[PDB]
């Protein structure tokens, strides 16, 4: 059962004066943890992991929409350009999820459930940026399993190594990192940080500066 | 207004054979009207153009609508990203479906996907190709419910086509001619995701591809 | 005999306005033949064909090397690319020739020209950017032959439709333009356009302002 | 100063399968040291410190190190765009090549590649790896010969390697442990040109593609 790639707590971090960072985040961060380029390679790893396992049949690709689909993008992105060279073109079913807004994440409010029943029989890949507590993941596994799809496989980008987990691990992950609060890449804060290409820590500043 | 990027019926786009093209589409296209890489640029210049004229909210079409919008929207964060101070952007999103009709001459709808962001602000309707201009006279209508400061339709596409008159769009990506067109974001019943060109259609390709 | 993706007399030029350009160069130019996306697309075309003709065998890929090797990189990074999927791993040979300084451009002044005899039994891929009366290529090859390659194939992004050119087509073409006088993606203007992603035609202003 | 990325000796890089790596290479690498897009990313910063530093002329050193050098003067075009007047770069080349001596312990150097553009402007060394530094000091000797207003040198790779002790470089890309790398700008005798990236080459590489 592959992690994906660790993140430790000993290491962790890149100093941010290691890397290009917008200049009015200066003082909003703490650490880069994960490098949008690194992001990159490992999706495009991820991608032809899911093709070994789902590869040469339709698949539903689910996108888990909150705040933002940046890594379901990339994601199909690179799915795609494996897709290129099969012999027979293989359709592809795009979707996204919509769930409507930390304490109880368990519970979720589905705005757009419309023709859940084409996920009946289907193969679906739901994709997640993060993982926290993987409480929001396991309820919507519960919603998504009521419809009887042929297969299920969760792919996240980023796993959080927190005592907080319930143990739901996903069958593809990109990074598995430290129990600390990430913004950048594909996570916004209150709307910040979408101009941000790396996963970083935010800071007691950029918490404050940002806040809702 | 730019009309845009103008494609016209007078030898219109490129050779098959001058692109890469997926193998399994052979014979499934007739000719490439716009390259990927062509339609990134063009998509950075529209980028420029809707920072000029636009607080923004930026209303994705779900389904069909994400692959432009995630391309539009990576080259708005560019431009971002130079900023003084850290401006705040919001995403919004619905879900619009279209049916065929085949009595009548009426046109089906189904809006699915919230819309509580959108009072007071700047919104962005962006879409993928105007044909009829149903759909974004459709999105219209629905964002001026909401009473926006400002409204703005950006589009990759724009068909050389007939229509009744409504509000010609402001952010052209391309006029091309009357043909159908699959690739980059547009597919064909589930086809034609993998292809990163706009390309048209082959009648083998509606055949085989159909439903 | 394809003559590449043609950029017509009656057509040619996209407006200024609709591309990003760098404000510094408002006034230098006339019009874009071609944006930077459209060489990528054309250039991965070129790769393929490329690698039909001579795939499978070692090739040495040979730039000429004047003001600069954008397209040799751009066009490398495409084969590349494509050789990472072959069963075997097929070594390359990357080599430059160097040509020292446009009314006599048939007398070459080759600078780097050591070990010229690793030419000698070899699949040879000539890379050149953009072609003109064609005089510099033909003597290139004549001094290429003399070492008895196995192969000689000769890619050039762009040539021009001149009543001045000789007569020498390459094997493989990107585009073929009109008679006009290009900067930009690979091509500069005495050290200027650089940084212009676009292939496009010099203004007069352009031309006076940057003049060596 | 900084020492750039320092990957250190404890857990060194990344396990083969948590990337994408050509399948012929499977049994001829040990551990990936840096992926493509991260060497992409500290290529950018680097490229926006040398502008800090930094008329210049920017050094290619020929054969090996058009990769790098082209990538680091991408990003050095991509800051480039946005000033208010176009700013004249000069991009200069010379030819170096080393050679094993089974003998003694003195150093093999041919230089190959004319340097007129040098007097009087600032002179940016671009290298690919630091290792014995010899390289490095042939080329400072080289440049300090046409009297440069300044001399930098930026590399992408320094290994943690027991040195004379030259003149430390300007600009690290990565710090990275004594291991034999190949990959992204390192080839091994025409192989791995077509991997992406920094990775350790192992005793099946080696004996595989020796020469
Ligand atoms: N941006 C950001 N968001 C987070 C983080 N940790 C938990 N969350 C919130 C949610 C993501 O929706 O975690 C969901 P769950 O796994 O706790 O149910 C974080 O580090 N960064
Ligand atoms: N793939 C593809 N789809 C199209 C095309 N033209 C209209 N459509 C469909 C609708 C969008 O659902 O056209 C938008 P409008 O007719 O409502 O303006 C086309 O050429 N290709
Ligand atoms: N930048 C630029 N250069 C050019 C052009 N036309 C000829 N040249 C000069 C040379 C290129 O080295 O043409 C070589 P030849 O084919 O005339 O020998 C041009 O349009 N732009
Ligand atoms: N591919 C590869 N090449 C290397 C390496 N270390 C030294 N070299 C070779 C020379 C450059 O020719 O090292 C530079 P230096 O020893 O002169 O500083 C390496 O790890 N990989």
């Amino acid at each position: 059962r592959s992690p994906g790639v660790v993140i430790s707590d000993d290491e962790p971090g890149y100093d941010l004066d290691l890397f290009c960072i917008p200049n009015h985040y200066a003082e909003d961060l703490e650490r880069v943890f994960i490098p949008h380029g690194l992001i990159m390679d490992r999706t495009e790893r991820l991608a032809r992991d899911v093709m070994k396992e789902m590869g040469g049949h339709h698949i539903v690709a689910l996108c888990v929409l909150k705040g933002g689909y940046k890594f379901f993008a990339d994601l199909l992105d690179y799915i795609k350009a494996l897709n290129r060279n099969s012999d027979r073109s293989i359709p592809m079913t795009v979707d996204f999820i919509r769930l409507k807004s930390d304490q109880s994440t368990g519970d979720i409010k589905v705005i757009g459930g419309d023709d859940l029943s084409t996920l009946t029989g289907k193969n679906v890949l739901i994709v997640e940026d993060i993982i926290d507590t993987g409480k929001t993941m396991q309820t919507l596994l519960s919603l998504v399993r009521q419809y009887n799809p042929k297969m299920v496989k969760v792919a996240s980008l980023l796993v959080k190594r927190t005592p907080r987990s319930v143990g739901y691990k996903p069958d593809f992950v990109g990074f598995e990192i430290p129990d600390k609060f990430v913004v950048g890449y594909a996570l916004d804060y209150n709307e910040y940080f979408r101009d941000l290409n790396h996963v970083c820590v935010i800071s007691e500043t950029g918490k404050a500066k940002y806040k809702a």
